[PDB]
Formats: C-alpha cells, structure tokens, sequence
C-alpha cells in the first residue's frame, strides 16, 4: 500500500526552530525528522508516498524532491487553508486512490516497524496505540473510546480506509471524530506498541528522541 505523511503543521511550540524550517525538516540526531519515516517506509516495502504540507511547504518539496534518493516516489498535497487532519487527508485522497493506506504523523519519532501493518488487519481503521505521555481503550484487538484507566494514546501511526472519508465534506475537519464514528460501529482494530515513541512537539521532546536514538545506535 501507499503511505501518507502528515507534515502541514506550523510547529509553533518548536519555535524558534520552526521559524525558517518546517518541523519535518528539523534535524534529529543528524537527520531530518521526516527522513526517519521515509527510510522506514521504504524498508517496509512502501514505494509510493504522499506528503501534505502548508507551513513553509515549498521547502519540504525542495529538500525531498521526487523521493528517488529514498527509493520512493513522492507526490505532494499543498494546502492553502489550514485543513486539519481529516480535511488534509480528504484533499489528498485522489493521490492515494481507493485502497487503504498507511498514515504517519510526521511529528513523531518511533522505532515501530511499519512492515507490521502489511499483515492482515481489520476494520475502517487500524490504530497503533502507545502509553500515555488517555483517549482510547484497547479490548483485545478492538479499539473503543477511552475513559479515564488504563486508557492509551493514539501514536499517529495507522492504516486507514479511504471510505472513512465517505464522502465526505470538502475542506477542514478533524480525524478523531471520524475514528470515533467508526469505533462506535466496531470498525476499528488496534494494537498496543510498547517500544519507543515520542511526539516531537517541543525542544524537550526533541531532546528525548535524540537520547533514545543514541541508545538504538549502540
């Protein structure tokens, strides 16, 4: 399947780093944050990737180009308006096609093995959940809306079916309410990942990920 990487956000809490650099090009341990995803995707056998962008988006295109250096074909989805995750994915659907795709929040750093999502999955969505740094509860393989313990946090790593966006409301709407609607129908499966995950939203979070990356290096 194809993958979409979300890379539209302003990264206001990562200033001043994000003043002239969009968050996905911020260096984490020697390497742009999004390049972890690209190398991991390509290792998992993904060959086609859509990236949406907005804040400083033309710099993302200049840096990554068509993706051939990563063994990838990358297509881009520019946004003018702030579209939120749902609107943004919706906007990109023509580039993704009718099939389920892998959705990765670019802000994340993780050693999750993406090749795991190519195994037989179930529902309108399959969500990777992680320990609270909580909004979902996992009951066996089934994801339900959480109530605070032990609830868990959405990692920003999933497989989603385009139909989730039926059919669907052009322009700016969040992803979570779609996921709850699907859950309410028993159409969302999930797993609890116990390895490393960091939402790189602050300088402090960036340091945390640098530190964990240094450990894996050895």
């Amino acid at each position: 399947m194809k993958a979409m990487i979300l890379a539209a956000g302003k990264g206001e809490r990562m200033r001043p780093l994000t003043l002239h650099t969009p968050k996905p090009l911020v260096p984490v341990a020697g390497q742009p944050l999004i390049e972890y995803h690209l190398r991991a995707l390509a290792a998992a056998g993904v060959t086609e990737v859509v990236i949406n962008h907005a804040w400083l988006g033309q710099q993302i295109e200049d840096h990554l180009g068509d993706g051939s250096r990563f063994g990838l074909s990358i297509r881009y989805s520019p946004e003018g308006e702030p579209l939120e995750t749902g609107g943004g994915i919706f906007k990109a659907l023509p580039l993704l096609g009718d099939a389920p795709f892998l959705l990765v929040n670019g802000d994340v750093w993780t050693d999750y093995d993406f090749a795991r999502l190519q195994a037989p999955l179930q529902g309108l969505a399959h969500l990777v959940l992680v320990d609270n740094p909580g909004d979902f509860r996992l009951v066996g393989e089934q994801v339900v809306d959480g109530d605070d313990p032990g609830t868990l946090t959405f990692s920003g790593i999933s497989v989603l079916h385009p139909a989730l966006f039926e059919g669907c409301q052009a322009g700016a709407f969040k992803l979570a309410p779609l996921l709850r609607q699907a859950m309410a129908a028993g159409k969302v499966s999930g797993e609890h990942y116990r390895g490393h995950w960091v939402d790189v939203g602050t300088l402090e979070r960036l340091a945390e990920a640098e530190s964990l990356i240094g450990e894996r290096a050895l």
